[PDB]
């Protein structure tokens, strides 16, 4: 270089500051934890700096450094520490608009950072530090860490996010050396204590262990008889089909709209500690159940006295044969009249879809539903899908229907962004953005509504230019203080796998009962 | 008495201590303290001293650091006043007698002046920074008076086949120099090299190819065709920091990267609106008031678009930027600032011409007397602003006082006469003494802005020749420099353009 071309008796700078603030406080926690016998010593926590190994974001590992069978094998479950002060190169893409060209440049996101050739210097150093060259490396699932967190005031959930970790890495572990797999049978017992859903209504978001915000307008949980086992947390979204309107301008001798259902959070129950396939979907398969009684649409109903413009129903009045807002708000808000509103406004069956995070919590499961739906390990990956589930009920699954013979999901090739925005005192999850949010916003505006539809759909546009068309119409909306941390890719369940699972579920095992 | 020097003293120590460590620098320093209770002098300061004797005579060197007070009377006079010619002439004898090695030189490595405002119980890593560039230049310095390669356009290919490029980014945030001082910044220049080895083993990896970094922005004059005229005020020259030696050939590198912002009129882009904020006092419209019509355009509004946008620039401001820069006598260059104030006009005029030409063309040897000379005219003239460096604090973080341009005072008065016209006076007059005109301008910047504002030092605008830069870009061009830019600046056409060149006026009034 040119630094070394003169030599002069001075070095400036370090390059990295959060990594030994976090090493630091990580070793604390460890600390008082082992101090108290809350967590064993036999796990260790490492340090990847940056600048030593030519990699992006310095990330730290958990790793727990069990063999098996004679033979060694290591576990490992990253960290990912983004640092503001340091800002990596954008992307740059050319589209080509009439003779001319323009240049896009576009942030890198927490996903992209996380290649495979990370992987391959994490594992080796990891092989390196802990003496075991031969030993087989997997991963638990890598989870970012916010950059808005402070690290000196974030005592208790940097101590849940460790134990989360390391249980995660044991879960791993553990599925690796081939424990038992806990089907429905071991639920039932002597007991008539059968489960029971309490489907409930939200409006303030769900937390994750960091403290980011995930929007939750319908949860779904199982019950025993204290005891609680699954907690499916997802909101409702309205999407056009092109033939409604089509019998709009032109019509002819239905709903103009369509109702999906974008799960976003599949986590277990709090007071249980384990992760395994079953858990997940066992915990999935109460996705299905809120559609009884309609029970879906709960958020549409009208609020208790607060507008609420962004979940204002009278934006369906802008999108009709009629004109202008529905007045709702008037002496007619009866529970009724919005029956027969929804039963001529929007079809009376819903569309399952899912935002997967190739970052979330619970990441090394996504990445699966990820492979399942495409790219070059897709046989496997369903091989393996419907095996988890046969395991599960125990039975004769393939008879409900063939894998080979209809697709898991598809792709949809749409990308939703994780982020974050402040109104009022307590923060709330970008993705509140929605399609009626909009809808409403506009006021009107044909033309508005349906440019942002297509930023957010548009098969004949660049990816990037769609994402930064969405980042700029999200900046116009709720204010200029969105803060981003990830990227999403939403993927539809076909129906026959749902209409399959629920049916496979009762017939080996359902005892559950709701009331609505 | 004076607690400041004290503590100030103290605190350097402890820094010394902890880093004698052997992780970073070197033991071949000396920090001495000069007080004004020792001597008959106003500000006390902390100096280092480094001690070089080459063919013998030994030359020590200094880089006074300034020590501004909040609990002592003042002397309104400001830190470069106090730093004329006595507090130079106390400190070379206080370093010449002190030190135990009569008969020496002194170099004046870039004396920088620490803000008074700042406690220094905890801002360990600001200084720790402070100290380890002051060393730096100290002995850079010292590197250029021994006899030295100096730097040239071959290094940068570094002995392999290397390609450079150039960007602009337009931010909000302001730059912050070493200190945490802030400075207005909303185009910045980036150079750097980019690696065309096929972009493998270093996947979203930055490395260190930041060559050079100027910050600059754009101001808003008026003359008495289009009336506003479009000025560029180059304020940060720093390069970055992956280089740690600071020499001329770095400056001048750095002001050939700021003319590169008239390509695709790069410096409209700042005042380009934004969709989603509403913060005033940058917006466009404020031209309005000063149109035919009394009106302020709806700028946020669906009518204001990217077309309607370039139609106000091209009927507004002419589309020539004249190039400005803030001299500042005690910078962060203010040892290599000095030469183009003495070459703005005085007894070393000439000298400064000569040395500076020297400088210049001791960087591509493509003989630049061909290119532009010195004698024919003069490099760059002072425009007589006294302009000074601020800060002001609002929203929970502090700005520099530099905010306050010609636009903003219009959009923060309104449509109103004889103020923004007397805001614009009180900036600058011939026909008045300039203490009156900087008292003025004082009032003014409480009136508009919070007054909450507070002054750290003084500076001097000085405009730059109009071909003087070209001639340096088309230097910086034959040598060979291989830059390469992009974007650049709805799309339904307006006019010709072309047309009005040829209009053939007067017929032939054949008899």
């Amino acid at each position: 270089g040119i630094n070394s071309q003169f030599t002069r008796s001075g070095n400036v700078q370090g390059g990295d500051a959060r990594a030994s603030e976090a090493l630091t406080v990580f070793t604390r926690l460890k600390e008082q934890a082992v101090a108290q016998q809350d967590l064993a010593d036999d796990f260790s926590i490492l340090r990847f700096d940056r600048d030593q190994h030519q990699v992006g974001w310095s990330s730290l590992v958990i790793a727990k450094q069990i063999s098996l069978n004679g033979q060694p094998v290591i576990a490992v479950r990253p960290l990912i520490l983004p640092n503001n002060s340091i800002e990596l190169p954008k992307r740059k893409t050319n589209i080509v608009n009439g003779m001319q060209t323009d240049v896009i440049e576009s942030d890198i996101d927490v996903g992209t950072v996380f290649s495979a050739q990370y992987f391959n210097r994490l594992s080796t150093y990891v092989q390196n530090t802990l003496g075991k060259p031969g030993a087989k490396v997997v991963l638990a699932g890598p989870f970012p860490i916010p950059a808005d967190l402070v690290l000196k005031d974030s005592e208790l959930q940097l101590r849940n996010l460790l134990i989360k970790s390391v249980n995660a890495c044991d879960d791993i572990l553990a599925l690796h050396s081939g424990e038992r797999p806990f089907t429905i049978a071991g639920l039932k017992g002597q007991q008539g204590e059968t489960l029971a859903a309490k489907v409930d209504i939200r409006t303030q978001p769900l937390h994750d262990t960091v403290g980011n915000p995930i929007r939750a307008d319908i949860v779904v949980t199982t019950q025993r008889v204290d005891v609680k086992l699954n907690q499916v947390a997802m909101f409702t979204n309205l999407e056009r089909t092109p033939q409604a309107q089509a019998q709009t301008l032109f019509p002819n001798q239905p709903a103009p709209w369509v109702a999906s259902v974008v799960i976003t959070d599949v986590r277990n129950a709090d007071g249980i500690q384990a992760n395994t396939p079953e858990m997940y979907w066992f915990a999935l398969s109460n996705a299905f159940r809120s559609t009884h009684g309609h029970a879906w649409a709960r958020p549409f109903l009208p609020m208790t006295g607060v507008a609420k413009d962004m979940k204002d129903i009278g934006a369906l009045g802008w999108m009709s044969a009629l004109r202008n807002r529905i007045d709702t708000k008037a002496a007619n808000f009866d529970d009724a009249q919005f029956g027969q509103l929804m039963l001529s406004q929007v079809q009376p069956n819903p569309v399952f879809q899912i935002d997967l995070n190739r970052m979330g919590e619970t990441a090394q499961m996504d990445s699966l539903q990820l492979d399942a739906a495409g790219g070059p390990n897709a046989q496997k990956a369903a091989a393996t899908i419907i095996r988890q589930i046969n395991n599960l009920g125990g039975g004769g699954f393939e008879r409900f229907f063939d894998h080979t013979t209809q697709p898991i999901l598809e792709r949809t090739g749409q990308v939703i962004d994780l982020g974050n925005w402040f109104d009022g005192d307590e923060k709330r999850d970008r993705r509140d953005l929605d399609n009626l949010a909009a809808l409403n916003a506009a006021e009107g505006n044909e033309n508005e509504f349906w440019g942002f539809y297509g930023a957010q759909l548009n098969p004949n546009l660049h990816p990037d230019l769609r994402n930064r068309q969405s980042r700029n119409y999200d900046r116009q909306y709720l204010g200029s203080t969105v803060t981003y941390t990830g990227k999403a890719e939403r993927c539809t369940y076909n129906a026959k796998f749902i209409e399959a699972l629920d049916r496979y579920l009762a017939e080996a095992g359902l005892q559950i009962t709701m009331d609505n």
